[PDB]
């Protein structure tokens, strides 16, 4: 039980361990704030992430206990890590307030790819972890949703790490269905985004630079075509099919011409990827031995999610039960070695 | 005049080096290289080929290349690691992406030896001196090592040393002077000075000096021996939260180094007194531990030589991957190998 210190940032109180020092804000919002911070004890630059009122409504409730629950037991090279939570309260009754402690990340993807010109082992790397990363991430039956390049940390070694950052505009590396309002949609979204992600390494830039939602779509079914009566014969909303059905049939491009720089074998990996209909996208497993990772994939060494559950909609609890679950699992958090 | 090159896979790794370098099998890997021992057949040497990782893959490594082979390429100095070649497969600035480095193969490090006898004074003696013999030479280049540790410093059969750095990807931190761990930004060469201290010390006694755990305990581990900081010292800290936490500590006064290192050289404890100085500005210098009669069987003013003059001011400018890369090329080609 350490010593707190505390102080005011932005409008915004800090209480924290003096092993922290030298806080700087580095980002705040409706989620929470983060100071990049001096970690004494390591010598490590950490991000210190308060979150924002974390039991003031039953959804930040939810929240809280689902991010601390979900962060503890993520245990991947290629996703973020926690290296601490703690709480200014000494018991559960004085309990209103929850810090989580990771690596300060430097740069992001969207730092490299505007620097440089990737060569195709560099995307290599880079797709191949985001896509280790994320087959363990839906293994826990988790969707990261908002994937795209600030979400992805990458050190001066090009070590990826998937985060999120939310406290380069979103809706472009976005699946359609998800813009569409679909009823359900599963983890085969962030396969898209992956798709969109590559294209970019591969061309250096944005591959649907869509100004709206509306503009979004159209340039993807630009590029892929619209939707073939296979897929037709899945959408439940008559009135998407209606609006769907109208559209002036466009071909799919032809992604070898579209790509003209790229090695074949990243052709036909986005090819798998950028994919209208989910199910017939390529899942992240199948796509590490997808023979563009062959210099790379291995087979014993792409590891799965523990077996607790980390997707429990189910549960339908009030405030303070939300809160003595954080509670008790700020006090068991062990910390990594 | 270009050799002839044979291209092999050890490890995952392509390897393409010129013919004459033989029996190639990899001693070392991590995320800044890999590296082999080989048999040289031109001079009957056995040396060490180490291939850079991603050498041009970032801005950061791009640099980090041209550093490494800049430096590499001034250090001329029997206890400092020498560049034996450079060399790359590519024929042209166009098709360059690829850096290996030779040096003369090292066998063990300082850290083989502590573990494997208890050293005589006369030991010691050599090692040290050598240590800042290089350091010397080193620091006359206003390079700072920062990393100073037994794994670092290669001794051979006839306990002959030289600094180096096999890092490729026993802690650092054991070794690293406070003002590092205290996040000091404008650090300077007196911190080699007292990771020396930490290594004659370990020579003398036979184990860590202070082996902490985290940064922390270090501190505290470090304290127990230096003493808290005097006033004279609390006064070049112009945090006053700093000097109000320090003041809070536990006193503990500063040990007599003679009646800790019980049995050692009365000189050895005089050396380490004089290098293990809580305040950098009060450490000696490797220039004048050099000239301490703690080395009088070794000390020679006119044998401890300084580096030519080093231009390092690549490091303050910010430049392409390109830019780095010609630059690095321009090093590999002008390169002229050791007589
Ligand atoms: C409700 C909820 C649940 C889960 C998450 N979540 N999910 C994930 C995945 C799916 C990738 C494992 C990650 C999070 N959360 C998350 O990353 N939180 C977090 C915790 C501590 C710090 C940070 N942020 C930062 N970490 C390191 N460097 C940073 C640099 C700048 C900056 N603005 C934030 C940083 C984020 C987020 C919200
Ligand atoms: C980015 C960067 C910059 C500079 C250095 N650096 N600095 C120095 C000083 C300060 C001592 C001159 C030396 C290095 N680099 C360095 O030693 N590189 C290097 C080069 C070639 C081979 C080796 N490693 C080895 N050399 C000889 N025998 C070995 C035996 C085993 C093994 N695993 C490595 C060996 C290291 C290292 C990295
Ligand atoms: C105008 C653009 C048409 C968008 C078509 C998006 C098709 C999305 O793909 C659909 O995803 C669903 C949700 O995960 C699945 O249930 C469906 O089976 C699948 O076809
Ligand atoms: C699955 C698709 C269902 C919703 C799509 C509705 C978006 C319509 O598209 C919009 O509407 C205008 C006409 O209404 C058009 O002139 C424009 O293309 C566009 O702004
Ligand atoms: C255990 C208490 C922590 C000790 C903190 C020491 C940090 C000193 O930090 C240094 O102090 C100097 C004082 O003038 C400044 O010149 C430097 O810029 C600053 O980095
Ligand atoms: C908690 C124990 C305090 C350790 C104090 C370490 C003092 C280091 O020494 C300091 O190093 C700085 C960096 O070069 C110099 O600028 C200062 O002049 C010097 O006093």
């Amino acid at each position: 039980r350490p010593t707190f210190y505390r102080q005011e940032l932005n409008k915004t109180i800090w209480e924290v361990p003096e092993r922290y020092q030298n806080l700087s804000p580095v980002g705040s919002g409706a989620y929470g704030s983060v100071c990049a911070a001096f970690d004494t004890k390591t010598g490590l630059r950490v991000a210190v992430k308060k979150l924002s009122r974390p039991f003031q409504s039953i959804i930040h409730a939810k929240r809280t206990y689902r991010e601390l629950r979900l962060l503890k037991h993520m245990k991947h090279e290629n996703v973020i890590g926690l290296l601490d939570v703690f709480t200014p309260a000494r018991s559960l009754e004085e309990f209103n307030d929850v810090y989580l402690v990771t690596h300060l990340m430097g740069a992001d993807l969207n730092n490299i790819v505007k620097c440089q010109k990737l060569t195709d082992d560099h995307v290599q790397f880079l797709i191949y972890q985001i896509l280790r990363g994320l087959k363990y991430i839906h293994s826990a039956d988790i969707i990261h949703r908002d994937l795209k390049p600030s979400n992805l940390a990458v050190n001066e070694d090009c070590e990826l790490k998937i985060l999120d950052f939310g406290l380069v505009a979103t809706r472009w590396y976005r699946a359609p269905e998800i813009m569409l309002n679909w009823m359900h949609y599963n983890q085969t979204v962030d396969i898209w985004s992956v798709g969109c992600i590559m294209a970019e390494l591969l061309t250096g830039r944005t591959l649907f630079p869509g100004t709206d939602h509306i503009d979004q779509l159209k340039l993807i079914l630009r590029l892929v075509g619209t939707p073939g009566a296979e897929l037709l014969k899945k959408i439940s909303s008559e009135s998407a099919r209606n609006y769907i059905q109208s559209l002036t049939q466009m071909p799919k491009m032809n992604f070898a011409n579209v790509f003209i720089g790229a090695n074949p074998l990243a052709v036909d990996l986005l090819e798998k990827m950028l994919v209208l209909d989910s199910d017939k996208r390529i899942t992240a497993a199948q796509a590490l031995a997808h023979a563009y990772f062959a210099q790379y994939h291995d087979p014993d060494d792409e590891p799965v999610a523990d077996p607790y559950d980390q997707s429990f909609e189910s549960r339908d609890l009030l405030i303070d039960e939300w809160k003595s679950l954080t509670y008790d699992e700020v006090i068991s958090f062990v910390p990594p070695p």
